[PDB]
């Protein structure tokens, strides 16, 4: 599924992701855009053959299963097709734990390189909130 960004914000409010360890809302949908366009159904190859996947693009080598990432950790306990479903559901859960792994949202390249110190409050302009 491709979301708007008002409907993924409202989303992600409601799966209490606003000020999730301090990062305002507009802070997650920012880096929804840039990782995966708001698309639920991406996937990304890495060149250490780990994939990212769906909305935040979450890594294989540590945080799903996909039964091809040698000797990978599963920290959310999920299959990686779990996060490409139309509900954000498991995405928000698994994002939940990286982003209290210590480097915030940092992990995420996409964030750190295009969201981080930018008025991230316009991805939310606009929205019934």
């Amino acid at each position: 599924k491709v979301f708007g960004r008002c409907e993924l914000a409202a989303a992600m409010k409601r799966h209490g992701l606003d000020n999730y360890r301090g990062y305002s809302l507009g802070n997650w949908v920012c880096a929804a855009k840039f990782e995966s366009n708001f698309n639920t159904q991406a996937t990304n190859r890495n060149t250490d053959g780990s994939t990212d996947y769906g909305i935040l693009q979450i890594n294989s080598r540590w945080w799903c299963n996909d039964g091809r990432t040698p000797g990978s950790r599963n920290l959310c306990n999920i299959p990686c097709s779990a996060l490409l479903s139309s509900d954000i559901t498991a995405s928000v859960n698994c994002a939940k734990k990286i982003v209290s792994d210590g480097n915030g949202m940092n992990a995420w390249v996409a964030w750190r390189n295009r969201c981080k110190g930018t008025d991230v409050q316009a991805w939310i302009r606009g929205c019934r909130l």
